[PDB]
């Protein structure tokens, strides 16, 4: 059931560093090709006063070109949809995590998400607001205890040159009972296109595919 | 002085949960496209009681396809050479470390390597040799304080399917002073070809590819 071009409608509601935050989204993809756009205001909390970059990757692996010799975990689980959840390491002690379950509405995806950020220091990128850009990464895929992993290490490129890392490990759950992958990777861009002054209004997109 | 065709002359002292164990090798491979093969027979601690896929990975990415628009920070090193230090850790808790100094003899390189592993539990895979290959892998490579930091997300399939985790983080110091290379990968397949009953000859092959 899933269409050639979706559309996608989130809300998040999170905390970084004891900032309370809200943000509400709307934007679509291809599905088959592994691209995704998306608008997004900043409802509460604003201005955030910390690098929106944390962010952005959790801003749903269905907007992924998954070949055919590749099982597709995620397509497979609508229109019942699934979740996911995901830590985020930073090395300079800095951790997120966040949730999104994900369901579908005819023909547009529903993200309800949570997302929560603490120890990152002061003076830290993070909290001065010094991140740039993340770099492309690979994520890598397999089966554990009868859902899905997902673990990919993350840089994020800083002011001056240099790059801050971070850890992802993501679990993803399907509603329904589908069918598992073999291990594989997905390769991934993130961008944000465009954003206003305090990144209130921000324009994301991401790339993905799936390979062997 | 890189040449089409090189030679590889190496030993490897070390020790597994307090098993000691010396292992030496020869082969052979082609720099600018990334292939490499290589013959290793043990020479001491003869039959190895755990898993040999926890080495091989140990057993110099001057042996990596490398695109002319980006900076090849190894073939730049020659022929004073580099050395790489890394540390692997395993998600059930067992740690293993491990350097390799690389100079060059003509066309023939020549690796000094240490290795140690411990905390691997009794059942585990390793103590168990369930392992069977490593999938293949994406590494990262970005500079950290005048040298190259190369981190991958591996992983060990294991008998039954199932995946067994670990983390590398590497460190690349070029003797010289070399060329210093902007945020970028390299795509890794490690093979065991074939081997004898209990592992003391095995033969190895690695092709890499770098990108952006």
């Amino acid at each position: 059931v899933i269409k050639p071009d979706m559309k996608i409608k989130l809300r998040m509601e999170g905390a970084v560093n004891g900032h309370p935050f809200a943000i509400e989204g709307v934007g679509l993809g291809k599905p088959f090709e592994g691209k995704q756009s998306m608008d997004l205001k900043v409802k509460e909390g604003g201005p955030l006063p910390f690098a929106y970059d944390i962010l952005t990757t959790v801003f749903n692996r269905v907007f992924a070109k998954y070949p055919e010799n590749i099982v597709d975990y995620f397509k497979q689980s609508f229109p019942e949809g699934y979740s996911w959840e995901r830590s985020m390491n930073y090395e300079d002690g800095g951790i997120c995590n966040a949730t999104n379950d994900i369901t579908l509405d005819g023909d547009c995806y529903i993200y309800e998400i949570r997302f929560r950020g603490t120890n990152f220091p002061a003076n830290g990128p993070v909290m001065q607001k010094r991140t740039v850009k993340w770099e492309p990464s690979t994520e890598n895929l397999y089966v554990r205890d009868g859902v899905l992993k997902g673990d990919v290490m993350m840089a994020l490129s800083l002011e001056g040159g240099g790059h801050y890392r971070c850890d992802f490990k993501t679990t993803y759950k399907a509603k329904k009972v589908v069918q598992l992958p073999d291990y594989h990777f997905v390769d991934h861009h993130i961008e944000i296109k465009s954003h206003d002054k305090d990144y209130s209004n921000v324009n994301l997109h991401e790339h993905a595919e799936a390979h062997s």
